[PDB]
DNA sequence: ATTGTGACGCT
DNA sequence: AGCGTCAC
């Protein structure tokens, strides 16, 4: 009823970059731009494997995942940019770097939470309320919202679609009510085609957005109209949106808990969830995931956009698998050392740039036979940022997983290496 | 023989 | 703390 809080308060935005390794290797190399191309890591093992695709691309059926041969049966002519490698493995710097680029500047507009690599949560709301008082009444012209598409309109060409929906939006704004949340939303679109346009004129770089009342809702939006698009979903577009939404869309529900919740409940789509009492969702789900499912089945979610720009974590990885699983203590110490050295490297730059320091050094390893990915996760201190003494450390800690009696048994199929639990400095 | 990350929940 | 889930 009146008293029915309808999780409307907030506007807030996810941004993703398009396809954003292979963006970054496109600058870099005008002949790969508007061509049909990917990034791969490694070259030996069936060309190496896919891991980001260009549209162009993705039109034949090439996906991350699939080895490089493979891509090419389906794409003759298929472009690739390979990863960098660096003391034997694979090295991001270059897209972290980009991606530094980037939230710098969406930082400019407003408070980022930064989800990943690509992709940022944007907290609008204060930055909505003070571009509306800047209005003063006028209303709010189509030429403001030249990429938005209005989810669920137009009802009652592609471009010539999202131009009618975007008008039947528009006539129907209440430009009048500084409070009305469809024009909150509006507005923040706005805002969000505008940091959208500085970062493609600052860094070259496309992405996607969306803009809602929540975390949940903007990131299913962002995915609603891609390439170089952005979605507007209001909480009035939700009934209609989740009617024959798959419940694994749903962030966080991709994996088993949205499988439980298709197999217990019976249902397939997100808007049959609001058939059941909360009481019910928790019995099946748990106090949190219930009063979660419950809300979030009527648009309503209230996780914050955190005030976080920077990884909480450092961490250098590598996979050793079939016959490269690693049998020598030798082996085992020199990999250790090139994840420490590449940690290092990174480390003493992070503690320039961003006057911090780890203290935690967690050290994780996988064992051939084991189906776990993660087989043992032990942690010491991290009191130097010196290579040699952080793989002298993680082999103390994880040398008493060797059963054997200068070999190592059971052979390690995974090295891991990660700085935690970070302090001002 | 998806790899290399990175955030967060549970107990 | 160590393990598990989820998504890029
Ligand atoms: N499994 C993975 N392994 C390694 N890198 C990955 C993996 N998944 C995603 N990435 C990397 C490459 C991507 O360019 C970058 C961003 O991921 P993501 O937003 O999901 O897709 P994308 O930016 O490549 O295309 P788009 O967002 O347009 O669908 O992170
Ligand atoms: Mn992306
Ligand atoms: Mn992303």
């Amino acid at each position: 009823g009146p008293h029915m809080a309808t999780g409307q308060d907030r506007v807030v935005a996810l941004v993703d970059m398009d396809c954003f390794f292979v963006q970054v290797e496109q600058r870099q190399n005008p002949h790969l731009r508007n061509k049909p191309c990917a990034v791969v890591q490694y070259k030996s093992w069936k060309g190496g494997g896919i891991i980001a695709v260009s549209y162009e691309a993705r039109a034949f059926g090439v996906t991350r995942s699939m080895w490089a041969d493979d891509a090419k049966k389906l794409c003759p002519d298929l472009l690739l940019a390979q990863v960098r490698e660096s003391r034997g493995k694979a090295n991001l710097t270059k897209y972290r770097e980009a991606s530094v680029e980037v939230m710098e500047i969406m930082s400019r507009f407003a408070v980022i939470e930064r989800a990943s690599i690509d992709e940022a949560y944007v907290d609008l709301t204060s930055a909505v309320q003070e571009r509306l008082q800047k209005l003063q009444g006028q209303p709010i012209s189509a030429d403001l919202l030249p990429s938005t598409y209005i989810e669920g309109l137009p009802q009652g060409q592609k471009e010539g679609m999202r131009k009618q929906g975007l008008f039947q939006w528009l006539d129907s704004l209440q430009i009048d009510n500084l409070t009305s949340p469809d024009l909150q939303l509006t507005v923040g679109a706005v805002i969000v085609e505008e940091m959208r346009a500085a970062i493609e004129r600052e860094t070259g770089f496309q992405c996607s957005a969306g803009i809602s009342h929540n975390k949940v809702l903007a990131k299913l939006a962002c995915g609603l109209n891609k390439p170089n698009r952005q979605t507007l979903v209001s909480h009035g577009s939700v009934p209609q949106l989740f009617s024959q939404m798959p419940i694994r869309k749903i962030r966080s529900l991709g994996g088993k808990l949205g499988a439980s919740v298709i197999e217990i409940l019976g249902i397939e789509y997100m808007g049959e969830l609001t058939q059941f009492t909360e009481s019910q969702l928790q019995s099946h789900f748990g106090e949190k995931n219930g009063s979660w499912l419950y809300a979030m089945c009527r648009g309503i979610e209230h996780d914050p956009v955190k005030p976080r720009q920077l990884p909480k974590t450092i961490g250098c990885s590598k996979n050793f698998p079939g016959k490269t699983a690693l049998a020598t203590r030798e082996q085992v110490q020199w990999w250790l050392l090139q994840l420490a050295q590449e940690l290092e490297e990174r480390l003493t730059k992070d503690r320039n740039d961003n006057d911090r320091v780890a203290t935690q050094l967690v050290v994780s390893i996988r064992v051939q036979g084991d189906k776990r990915l993660s087989s043992l996760r032990r942690c010491c201190a991290l009191t130097r940022y010196d290579a040699h003494k952080m793989s002298h450390d993680a082999f103390t800690v994880i040398k008493n997983c060797n059963t054997s009696g200068t070999e190592w048994s059971p052979p390690l199929t995974m090295l891991f290496l990660c700085a935690t639990k970070f302090s001002a400095s």
